[PDB]
């Protein structure tokens, strides 16, 4: 079996985090996202 | 033999859910009441 | 204006998709034609 | 900050879930024990 795919850039997303919007992101896109999802702009908590 | 999806905000049936920018499933009532954003994750509705 | 979901088998509109055991989204036509298993992943339908 | 996904069979953590033909999320333990098909929906493994 392969890993999940990032729904922003379609690279492999090995161990994706649980996000509030349920999107799947690779580490690169998540670290680059700032304060909200790059796909739907759901704000990240804190 | 199969039932409909469930609303992730109120847990009722969501028979014909709309495609939202986030991946959530909402019944029509919860969508109509939501204002400018998803009531679960606050993804803004597209303008 | 929100749109309806898309069938993952034929990519037509799936306005009121049923909840399947595998979580795929199918239009009513593709579900009616499916026989006893999912046309995408072959998850068996209950019975 | 963010937590990881949950296994949909046992509800434990699934840190790095594999892509299955069905859309289910399994921890590695539940996947290793599954045999030739998904333990939730019985979609056959390729
Ligand atoms: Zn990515
Ligand atoms: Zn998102
Ligand atoms: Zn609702
Ligand atoms: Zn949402
Ligand atoms: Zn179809
Ligand atoms: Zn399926
Ligand atoms: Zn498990
Ligand atoms: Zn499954």
């Amino acid at each position: 079996f392969q890993f999940l795919r990032c729904q922003q850039c379609q690279a492999e997303a090995k161990c994706p985090k649980l996000l509030p919007c349920l999107h799947t992101l690779c580490s690169g896109c998540l670290e680059a996202s700032g304060m909200q999802c790059p796909i739907c702009q759901a704000p990240w908590p804190l």
